[PDB]
């Protein structure tokens, strides 16, 4: 099965969020499935960092508004499907996430909104870099990845 934590932000890159000014009421993913995210920055500075929130002190920790409106805000967004980075394919690398947690966005606001097809999850505080796995580049004019070019993380510790 998957571990389960009592810490739903044991993920967390950064300390100190605030788990009970998360609104509305979050559902949490309780599965350990790859996530996947699209970033601009290279592995070097997310391998050795892991992905920071742009915000934990002041952002938008209501998770409609922060879908409504992109912002800074405590959570750093994943996804479900490996496939989104072709919607995103501008932004250079599809990571690989085997984290625990994470708020599950379309359990929490409902499936109907503007972005419920990216099927995301929403990490609080972000991911510590022990859970990033590894790293494929993006080739943006045929919206595939590179896999001769894919990364392991260095620092990645299985944990299931």
């Amino acid at each position: 099965a998957c571990p389960q934590f009592d810490d739903r932000t044991k993920a967390a890159a950064d300390r100190g969020v605030d788990v009970d000014r998360i609104t509305p009421e979050p559902v949490w993913r309780t599965t350990c499935g790859t996530l996947y995210r699209s970033d601009s920055r290279g592995p070097q500075v997310v391998f050795e960092e892991g992905f920071h929130a742009k915000d934990v002190q002041n952002g938008q920790y209501d998770v409609e508004k922060y879908v409504l409106v992109n912002q800074p805000s405590p959570y750093v967004s994943t996804s479900y499907d490996h496939d989104l980075y072709k919607t995103w394919y501008k932004s250079g690398y599809n990571y690989y996430v085997d984290a625990p947690g994470g708020i599950d966005v379309n359990k929490t606001i409902g499936d109907t909104h503007k972005w419920a097809d990216q099927v995301e999850v929403a990490f609080p505080g972000g991911i510590q870099r022990k859970y990033i796995i590894g790293v494929c580049p993006v080739d943006r004019q045929t919206k595939t990845e590179i896999m001769s070019d894919c990364e392991s993380n260095p620092h990645y510790q299985p944990w299931h």
